[PDB]
Protein backbone atom coordinates (compact mmCIF):
# COMPACT_ATOMS: atom_id res chain seq x y z
CA UNK A 1 0.00 0.00 0.00
CA UNK A 2 3.44 2.33 0.37
CA UNK A 3 3.81 1.52 -3.93
CA UNK A 4 -0.25 0.76 -4.87
CA UNK A 5 -0.38 4.73 -3.81
CA UNK A 6 2.39 5.58 -5.78
CA UNK A 7 1.36 3.79 -8.97
CA UNK A 8 -2.33 5.62 -8.32
CA UNK A 9 -1.11 8.79 -7.28
CA UNK A 10 2.12 9.35 -9.76
CA UNK A 11 2.64 6.35 -12.28
CA UNK A 12 -1.27 6.21 -13.50
CA UNK A 13 -1.73 9.86 -12.63
CA UNK A 14 1.13 11.02 -14.97
CA UNK A 15 -0.15 8.38 -17.57
CA UNK A 16 -3.24 9.36 -17.54
CA UNK A 17 -2.73 13.26 -18.25
CA UNK A 18 -0.23 12.48 -21.05
CA UNK A 19 -1.39 13.09 -24.11
CA UNK A 20 -1.00 9.67 -25.74
CA UNK A 21 -3.00 8.64 -22.97
CA UNK A 22 -6.28 8.56 -24.97
CA UNK A 23 -6.54 5.54 -26.32
CA UNK A 24 -6.09 3.95 -23.66
CA UNK A 25 -8.30 5.85 -20.99
CA UNK A 26 -11.52 3.37 -21.50
CA UNK A 27 -12.08 0.07 -22.55
CA UNK A 28 -11.87 -0.82 -26.48
CA UNK A 29 -15.24 -0.11 -28.05
CA UNK A 30 -15.11 -2.40 -30.38
CA UNK A 31 -18.91 -1.65 -31.86
CA UNK A 32 -17.49 1.87 -32.39
CA UNK A 33 -14.59 1.28 -33.64
CA UNK A 34 -15.67 -1.53 -35.72
CA UNK A 35 -13.16 -4.35 -34.69
CA UNK A 36 -15.75 -7.71 -34.35
CA UNK A 37 -12.51 -9.47 -34.01
CA UNK A 38 -10.57 -7.29 -30.69
CA UNK A 39 -12.16 -9.43 -27.65
CA UNK A 40 -11.38 -12.66 -29.78
CA UNK A 41 -7.58 -11.75 -29.95
CA UNK A 42 -7.32 -10.03 -27.00
CA UNK A 43 -8.71 -12.63 -23.85
CA UNK A 44 -7.02 -10.36 -21.44
CA UNK A 45 -7.98 -6.72 -21.93
CA UNK A 46 -6.65 -4.00 -20.22
CA UNK A 47 -7.30 -0.47 -19.83
CA UNK A 48 -6.10 2.48 -17.71
CA UNK A 49 -10.01 3.13 -16.46
CA UNK A 50 -9.94 -0.56 -15.50
CA UNK A 51 -6.11 -0.08 -13.43
CA UNK A 52 -7.61 2.79 -11.84
CA UNK A 53 -11.22 1.65 -11.00
CA UNK A 54 -9.02 -2.02 -9.38
CA UNK A 55 -6.67 0.59 -7.05
CA UNK A 56 -9.97 2.69 -5.83
CA UNK A 57 -11.52 -0.37 -4.77
CA UNK A 58 -8.25 -2.46 -3.48
CA UNK A 59 -8.50 -4.89 -5.61
CA UNK A 60 -5.30 -5.50 -5.84
CA UNK A 61 -2.92 -7.74 -3.31
CA UNK A 62 0.16 -6.36 -4.56
CA UNK A 63 2.49 -3.32 -6.44
CA UNK A 64 3.41 -6.52 -8.99
CA UNK A 65 0.14 -7.65 -9.49
CA UNK A 66 -1.74 -3.51 -10.40
CA UNK A 67 2.07 -3.43 -12.70
CA UNK A 68 1.38 -6.75 -14.95
CA UNK A 69 -1.84 -4.98 -15.66
CA UNK A 70 -0.21 -1.74 -17.06
CA UNK A 71 1.93 -4.56 -18.95
CA UNK A 72 -1.21 -6.34 -20.46
CA UNK A 73 -2.37 -3.36 -21.48
CA UNK A 74 0.21 -2.40 -23.77
CA UNK A 75 1.20 -6.05 -24.73
CA UNK A 76 -2.30 -6.14 -26.18
CA UNK A 77 -1.85 -3.09 -28.33
CA UNK A 78 1.40 -4.86 -30.01
CA UNK A 79 -0.56 -8.44 -30.66
CA UNK A 80 -3.91 -6.78 -32.06
CA UNK A 81 -2.03 -3.67 -33.90
CA UNK A 82 1.60 -3.50 -36.45
CA UNK A 83 5.12 -2.70 -35.91
CA UNK A 84 5.03 1.27 -37.00
CA UNK A 85 1.09 1.93 -36.13
CA UNK A 86 0.23 5.25 -35.02
CA UNK A 87 -1.30 3.34 -31.78
CA UNK A 88 1.98 1.05 -31.58
CA UNK A 89 4.39 4.15 -31.48
CA UNK A 90 2.05 5.85 -28.90
CA UNK A 91 2.23 2.53 -26.75
CA UNK A 92 6.01 2.75 -26.49
CA UNK A 93 5.86 6.05 -25.56
CA UNK A 94 3.05 5.87 -22.88
CA UNK A 95 5.38 2.28 -22.04
CA UNK A 96 9.14 4.33 -21.60
CA UNK A 97 7.49 7.23 -19.20
CA UNK A 98 5.80 4.26 -17.61
CA UNK A 99 9.02 2.32 -17.06
CA UNK A 100 11.33 6.05 -15.89
CA UNK A 101 8.27 6.35 -13.47
CA UNK A 102 9.14 2.56 -11.55
CA UNK A 103 12.31 3.53 -11.95
CA UNK A 104 11.47 5.82 -8.90
CA UNK A 105 9.17 3.81 -6.86
CA UNK A 106 9.37 3.45 -2.86
C1 LIG B 1 -10.35 4.73 -29.03
C2 LIG B 1 -9.25 3.75 -29.58
S1 LIG B 1 -8.75 2.32 -28.70
C3 LIG B 1 -7.58 1.89 -29.88
C4 LIG B 1 -7.59 2.82 -30.94
C5 LIG B 1 -8.56 3.82 -30.75
C6 LIG B 1 -8.72 4.89 -31.80
C7 LIG B 1 -6.75 2.76 -32.09
C8 LIG B 1 -6.02 3.89 -32.59
C9 LIG B 1 -5.68 4.93 -31.74
C10 LIG B 1 -4.95 6.01 -32.18
C11 LIG B 1 -4.53 6.11 -33.51
CL1 LIG B 1 -3.65 7.56 -33.89
C12 LIG B 1 -4.79 5.07 -34.39
C13 LIG B 1 -5.55 3.97 -33.92
N1 LIG B 1 -6.49 1.59 -32.69
C14 LIG B 1 -7.14 0.33 -32.30
C15 LIG B 1 -6.89 -0.72 -33.39
C16 LIG B 1 -7.56 -0.16 -34.65
O1 LIG B 1 -7.23 -0.48 -35.77
O2 LIG B 1 -8.54 0.76 -34.52
C17 LIG B 1 -9.03 1.43 -35.72
C18 LIG B 1 -9.71 0.50 -36.75
C19 LIG B 1 -7.87 2.18 -36.39
C20 LIG B 1 -10.07 2.39 -35.14
C21 LIG B 1 -6.64 -0.01 -30.89
N2 LIG B 1 -5.93 -1.07 -30.49
N3 LIG B 1 -5.73 -1.00 -29.24
C22 LIG B 1 -6.30 0.15 -28.79
C23 LIG B 1 -6.31 0.63 -27.38
N4 LIG B 1 -6.85 0.77 -29.82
Amino acid sequence: TNQLQYLQKVVLKDLWKHSFSWPFQRPVDAVKLQLPDYYTIIKNPMDLNTIKKRLENKYYAKASECIEDFNTMFSNCYLYNKPGDDIVLMAQALEKLFMQKLSQMP
